[PDB]
């Protein structure tokens, strides 16, 4: 598991349960090419995204749809996506965890890198 | 103005207006003596809480009223207030801008501190 | 003008400077069109982008060059920049504050949005 | 398990790791009394804080001491610590994780409230 992303809601005090989230690679002709999805958990987080083998160093993008959460929950919210961009880079640690923590009109990001 | 708070509202996108504010200063003995408060404006924004010459060296705690801000939202909200603790004026006079970024359940809290 | 963005250094205590921002429309196509850009001033802020009339109804991606200016400071960031997508004037004319607060490892971003 | 703290590092990426974390209780003379304490794990967590029998409502006050852990990797910071004051209470979910994401002259922190 070298890519795990975390969601949490900071109306609720919550994780960011049932949240779509979409990662894509970035090609040779710098558009993105689908590479990974799936929904967040009830513990607001998504595992199993890919393996060792797959996740090659490159750019990538991880699209978490806050604004789907939002309406989900009979709220109006202001951006259309969370979008994380960041190099995998072989010689930094290798468990990348992406957490967001959301609000309807802000959002935080950071990135834990481990071994 | 040497010290300065700005609020911002997370859920609304807005300023925080109407957050009441108050600081303190600790004293020889230790204890929190306060030292100035005031509300953020319909700009989110606090000024005039002190002076060059009162804002001596020191630590200071700025206590923003983060449950009352939210419970006259009509908002049950987690945190009692935010407290931003620090040490001031130790390598001479600077101004002090402290924000704050407010969810029920959540806040972040910067400070821009500037000259000499 | 109606699209401002702010810029803070969450390292230093500082506004962010010279941090490069572009702007992005949605077109008919759905693909990006390039709309404004700018770098933050001194006191990190970046105004003048647009103007009310050329800052029509879409979708808008506001990109702020995140690792140019870690780099530029001799730091290497994680993040290649920080995207802020948003509809924009669904409800008419409004004036939006893009504020985002930089580490390297890590950012957060707001939105202040004003009148009508 | 009832509280549960989690820091992490915005500048390095990382876990907070061995940063001293004070719990306190609100008396009735408006003092802080010292309720439970510890050192963050290697992966930036403080567990065992308090059991179910001994954390009852009332406000309590987490202490985390980022002026030392900010020292002790060599980097000058703005607060003397950071605070996280709420109020406990019997209605909500039963357990509660505080979290705080540090940098040198900022903090974030929310609350993840579960049962
Ligand atoms: N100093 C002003 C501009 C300015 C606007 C805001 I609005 C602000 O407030 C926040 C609050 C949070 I919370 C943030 O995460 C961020 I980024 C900015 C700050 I500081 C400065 C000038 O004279 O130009
Ligand atoms: O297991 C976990 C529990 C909580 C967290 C918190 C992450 C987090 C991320 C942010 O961008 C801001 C913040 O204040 C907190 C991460 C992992």
């Amino acid at each position: 598991c070298p890519l795990m992303v975390k969601v949490l809601d900071a109306v609720r005090g919550s994780p960011a349960i049932n949240v779509a989230v979409h990662v894509f690679r970035k090609a040779a002709d710098d558009t993105w090419e689908p590479f990974a999805s799936g929904k967040t958990s009830e513990s607001g987080e998504l595992h199993g995204l890919t393996t060792e083998e797959e996740f090659v160093e490159g750019i990538y993008k991880v699209e978490i749809d806050t604004k789907s959460y939002w309406k989900a929950l009979g709220s109006s919210p202001f951006h259309e996506h969370a979008e994380v961009v960041f190099t995998a880079n072989d010689s930094g640690p290798r468990r990348y965890t992406i957490a967001a923590l959301l609000s309807p009109y802000s959002y935080s990001t950071t990135a834990v890198v481990t071994n």
